[PDB]
């Protein structure tokens, strides 16, 4: 890992439309903060309704029939994506540092993980651009029938702050590969890295209007996008609460298509024949990864009674050893939480666990005088009815539960309104096959956790969302299907 | 066509749950009418919220892990669909007669067209039951990744009155093929035929709770389904207006998945090099088919100016000769409209057509002293700004417009919030291709119209809906994708 | 009562013909050695007639070419219904001609035939071509047209089933067929020809020529107007087919040949389950199965235990009259196979393999052979390298997982393999390392109409069953058209 | 287009095994000639049987389970292909010059056409590396069943001289994308450019033994590959005659898998309603492209009788204006034929045509006193029975035939043992659709010719070959299918 610039200069902080930088129409700005210190990094243009309208107009004009973007060879769309990746890899060190500065996550993780996954995602979809075929169809009668897979059109894309650059790539990848145009609303907490990528989108050679980015708040710029009469489709990643607002706004306006990637309360199931060392460490990673700020965090650690006590012991020891501090320090495993609001929600959730009957085993408090650092926390003997067991905490707070049978654990794991992910640790073929089938979750990991691949779809069952990102499946929401049926003189096989 | 019983007995008129017939909890009933005579056929149980709750309860139970329906071989689901089709074919005469009694469409059409399409749809999806594969995926690292295409679960299906049996089949086909369970709410105007099919579903061998049917009204039974906390997915076919309500109810409850098949104002474009005779007869069929009550009716007939006058004259002559009358008469081409409400609505739009300066060329009034018959009506010299050019009439009212260039006609045809279908009539290869590409419609017919194939998807762009039915694409909405990612000792290609 | 034979001639254009030469060959009941009846002996001239009728039926604009794809599917389903109608009869006739136990014919073979035909009935109108976003102002798409006149040559071990595996995909995709059934078991396929006619398939779409290999079979392989050949049988003949294809008109070729499939029992396997499945893996259908687990690799820590149970089970296996419900194992198909198996057993004894049970003739009438088990078999022994195709089990000892992989893969065959273990990692590693077209885990001989089957290496090329089964029966055509202005 | 060095230096002229350069075991070398001057460029190592054995052993070693190439992420195979493309583009000017020196084709063509098509092919298949999924299958019973798409193994690839670089790419692209290893035998007439690419393959980062290249002759090196006991698959492009020898060798040896791309006599059909200017120029291109040395050349130009006389006059005019000379000169449209053998073969067919009674309208003789240049030649009033109408000439020799009806031209066009390609020129939709359906050809062009796309498959019907190259279809022949069926405790949908 290369030595970072621990004070990266910010170059982009305005609204991005038609490959040009603009102030908000209202000329207002908003600050973004370094969560490791609480100090303002810079000001950023605050986009609102009128700024979104301009963006949507630029997108619509870029998507017009006969335009450079509509006529561009599909294979060339692929090259542009590949070019965008090369530019990002060129500025990898800068982008990882800036990612850390604005989000809080350890620089080493931003560099080796986040940036790596951004590149793999973009390079994967570069390859899909000219391979997502429609069909020729042997319909009855003297007819020739076939389908075109056309772009859905103007796509509103609203993303969260936990993985700023990665969330942007999961959005742009499929959308651009299939020839759509984009109006993207980045999180107010973490707008900087995505704005710089906007500049690279320009340098890459994407026609103006194809990607537009409006920094700003949710109920303003986000809402204006979800209710816009000329936005054909919206993709939203964030809280379940706002996911319902997006869905309602879509139906209330123009019936735009919607996919949603929401929260979760994912069960990590450790069977009694599991490799203890592997399972303990992976359970740790499953919860504490990215300051616990991960949609699919293994926040319900079910442990078979035969190994419960030993597992808790080692999980506490590992937790107590987790290094918390400055994200630019190569030794830090956990940076601060994203902002003050998160910081306090988490602390609140810890208090409920204490009063509700959970056994605090370690941590449970503030870890530093400055920034938003929280001590790695582990709760023992958690019950399904407890608050910390049912609600997404989005912090370094671990829930260790206890079970006896496979049939018990399936029922308790599935007794949730969430269904984003699940995992099973066991050496037994039958138990593995049975659990992964029985569990209601979009992703079931076996003997591992948080294994993401650009090739494999990701998304939620139930209230954890609808639709899927990554893989071939991620192309589906960005495709409008047209059937063409033609009368022919004489149909032959 | 075999001689029908013009007074078919009614055997099924209650609520269908767990393969059993029940009265409404409230014991309330509602009348369904013969549109040809305006007389009441029989009373039908009026299902409401509580009856929906029982249906969902039964559907959830049937969908439980380890149930007969979840463990049944995919191939055997196919056989069951095939058995249902065979039973329907056995009772074809009866069902076609009952369809005509309750809906109004010509008995000859019910038999040779509707029933035929019901059989073709069910047999088509019987073949998909064991063929909609998931994927094995070459993900990075030492992992084996694959997807399961599981059923989405409890599916609410809400259908209209214009093709009662066919609409039922378009819904059951893909849903049962992929192992889902159904709570279906049929149109209050035409509940009878679908209820008798429920008897065939039972006779066929489908497990109890797999298909449940609740006859009743929209804002009561329909809204209860759309807002139900334990319904996983809703498929709605009907008006654009109610489509908004469905989408809102989804987001306002449990984020159930939504697909919508709505209305349209489909352009039918006649180029100056078209076969006049063929184009006139097809334009007639495109509008007047099924009493004009077709989502994708060609209700904007664009004709190139060099052939406009001749086209109009011939179109008028054909409309004047269209036989309107008793649906059981083998000579009738057009029965009555479905009910009083639709009847008045069409007459209302004809008034608006006169008031706004559209040239009334034939018909324009009531066509009988009993029932809901309307004279085939043709408006000429129609302009884009007119109401009859913009709104879905859903009656035997034809609009003929004039255009000059290809450029012009593409823009005018696309200048609409609808986009369900469109057609192009020409002998020119390039014109056919440019148009089929330029048109924003889910189906584009060339030198033909209303050609539906079980193999070819159908659905709308824009506010004509979202998602597709028929073909392989019809399976997508009824599938929930699960990624399983397993750690392996050593990954090899 | 034995089933009466109704069909014993050459089937062309939905009509029954004698051979041009008027020659006939007898077919025999292997349980008694007695002649069942005479059968028309097709040769080159009869093949030429069948091919001509096939070509005519495939002509552009013909009823079969113009027929809706969905309707081809209905025809397949109707053919299935008729077979099920006559299920009892076909099962019995299958037993009479082949030798396999009647109960197995009825519950297994006939069941698998119905599932195959009904599965492919559903594919008829679902095998889409593609529309393709090519560079430039062009629109590009592909058609999946039928390959054309398809010669199909099949073996005697599962006569109805092999027929179905061939007809299913060929007919679903609109091809026409000239089929050459095995001389040892021609009867049941000929009765199905009558059903094909009853179901309503147009004349010339399916033609069946009974006869011998070097005559009727070679005439099909070398024919100048046959577009595609599909052969199931011995590796030796598979080579002949291939050469004939190249030497003639370059017709497309797929092959399903023999094997020497390893069945691998790890030390943590379910012992009872493993023993029963290993027994079935080898002895099923008188051992006359291409994918028979004829190399049973057993981990050393459970070797003796496995062997003892395996020998006990083999000694309880009932051999005799296939129409007797007690019978688990009927006779071998004919005298040549009978003698050949006895020969292999002798090499086993001579080469130092340990005869644990059987080894001899099991009846003084018919071609019955005792269930036989060899222990301590070495990789270099004849019975370990060559296909026996009889009720002769080889049990080999191994120690490590890396060892069994190397030894299992050290073969010119690669049709099938199996692994018995409770361990997730061992199962996944082995199923990946093994060079076999089908890898069973904790089961054996599990065939699905939905899942492809075929060999690596010299066990064949191409796959049958599943979607993959349609590939070899499809010819791809690209149509690329200039358009005024390409848009996404 | 950069001015080339007309005398480019040769850096590679040995055998390429395990990323190393080797002299032949025999130390034998063969000279390769500049077809434009008849002069020796340089000597090249002559591979034979023992050199093939070494290459195959190296390929087998590289393909061994657990090797770097087998364990390499599919995504990384994709990255390597892209790197190879970049290096080829980096050295584009040099490769274009060397191609022309060894083959004879115009440098402008080598640069703008061949090199461009190479880059597109490799970059296309780069995207496939991690997207060619196997399936998860809903088999009957309590089982989980799926397929793996594994590589076929050691692939012998034998290529011709007409498109040396392009043919290499069409082979390496799909083979490498799917993780196979290659032993490639390049044409003895044009070994130079493929050997340089080997150097780039090494520079790109492909593991040693993954691609091995053996220059040498057909019946020696080529046959050694076709008959090798340890080669799993062979793909051959060349003459139908040798195609039969390859197929026989496969069956006589180890039953390796075989795909063939052979010659043809493709019909170019000009309807009376075609655009004359466009049809004439495209018909010219279709035949004369690449000195006529193109497998799918339109060497049977059927022209409807009403436009025959005019079409012929303009074709002859265009033929007489075609510039023949030095390939490096920018005005040159036609270079020399590849070698002396092809030179005499073409003079033979020209003489055959004259003695057969075909009307010689222009050319028909030698065009220069040095090199192998042949005058553009046009024969008129060609009949189906003529030899020049049936056999592949592979030279600048055009045949023009007359026809009357569409039904007639179909029969005459299909009456051939070849079926590689065909074209139709017309403005009529119906004629285009009927013909494209009726013609027995692997590729049918409509109002265009020689339009190749990396996305669209190419291959012959009948004796023009078997299997397809390019597109997704090109991956099939390089994939071995494995079904894995696992017993599970309880199967659910
Ligand atoms: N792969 C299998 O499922 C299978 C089936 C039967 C036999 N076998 C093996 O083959 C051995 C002998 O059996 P067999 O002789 O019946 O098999 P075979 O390969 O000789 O016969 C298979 C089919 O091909 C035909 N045939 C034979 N010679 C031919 C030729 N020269 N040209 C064209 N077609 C020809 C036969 O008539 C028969 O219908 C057995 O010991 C067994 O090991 C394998
Ligand atoms: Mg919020
Ligand atoms: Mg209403
Ligand atoms: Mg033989
Ligand atoms: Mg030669
Ligand atoms: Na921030
Ligand atoms: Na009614
Ligand atoms: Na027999
Ligand atoms: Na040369």
């Amino acid at each position: 890992v290369p030595a970072p610039n621990q004070q990266p200069e910010v170059f982009c902080n305005q609204i991005f439309i038609n490959n040009e930088w603009h102030d908000a129409v209202s000329r207002k700005t908003f600050p973004t903060v370094n969560p490791s210190t609480g100090e303002v990094i810079c000001q950023v243009a605050e986009g609102d309704k009128e700024d979104v309208d301009k963006a949507v107009k630029a997108a619509r004009a870029a998507f017009q029939l006969g335009s450079p973007w509509r006529r561009m060879d599909a294979s060339h769309r692929g090259r542009l994506l590949n070019r965008l990746a090369d530019l990002i890899e060129r500025d990898r060190t800068y982008l990882a540092a800036l990612e850390t500065l604005d989000n809080g996550k350890p620089y080493v993780i931003s560099y080796l993980v986040d940036l790596d996954m951004v590149l793999k995602c973009l390079r994967y979809y570069a390859g899909w651009a000219d391979k997502y075929h429609g069909k020729t169809i042997p319909i009855d009668g003297d007819f020739f029938s076939y389908t075109r897979h056309e772009p859905v059109g103007v796509c509103g894309q609203i993303i969260p702050w936990n993985f700023p650059l990665l969330m942007q790539a999961w959005k742009l990848g499929p959308a651009l590969a299939t020839g759509n145009v984009v109006v993207m609303k980045v999180a107010e907490q973490t707008p900087l890295t995505a704005l710089y990528v906007a500049n690279l989108i320009k340098e890459a050679g994407f026609p103006p209007g194809v990607v537009n980015i409006v920094p700003g708040f949710g109920p303003t710029a986000g809402a204006a996008i979800a209710s816009h009469e000329d936005v054909d489709k919206v993709a939203f990643t964030g809280s379940t609460e706002i996911g319902r607002v997006i869905q309602v706004a879509a139906g209330s306006s123009n019936l735009k298509r919607v996919t949603l990637e929401l929260g979760g309360k994912s069960p990590n199931i450790i069977m009694s024949d599991a490799d203890m060392d592997w399972a303990v460490e992976q359970a740790h990673f499953a919860l504490f990864f990215n300051q616990g700020q991960c949609c699919c965090a293994g926040s319900r650690t079910f442990v078979q009674e035969d190994i419960y006590d030993e597992f808790v012991e080692r999980s506490v020891a590992r937790a107590k050893s987790r290094v918390v501090g400055n994200p630019f320090d190569s030794k830090t495993e956990q940076g601060p939480q994203v902002d003050e609001t998160q910081f306090k929600k988490i602390l609140g959730y810890i208090n409920t666990g204490k009063q509700e009957g959970a056994k605090l085993l370690c941590g449970g408090g503030i870890a530093a005088d400055r920034g938003y650092f929280i001590q790695p926390t582990v709760f023992g003997d958690v019950q399904d009815g407890m608050t910390i067991a049912k609600e997404e905490i989005f912090g370094p707070v671990m829930q260790i539960l206890k079970f006896k049978t496979i049939e018990e654990v399936v029922g308790r794991a599935n007794n949730s309104t969430y269904g984003l992910a699940a995992a099973v640790f066991t050496k037994d073929l039958d138990k593995a096959n049975y659990l992964s089938q029985a569990l209601q979750a979009g992703t079931v990991w076996v003997n591992c956790y948080d294994v993401f691949g650009a090739q494999s779809p990701f998304g939620g069952y139930k209230m954890s969302g609808s639709g899927r990102e990554l893989g071939e499946y991620g192309l589906q929401a960005y495709t409008e299907v047209k059937t063409v049926t033609v009368k022919v003189p004489q149909k032959n096989s």
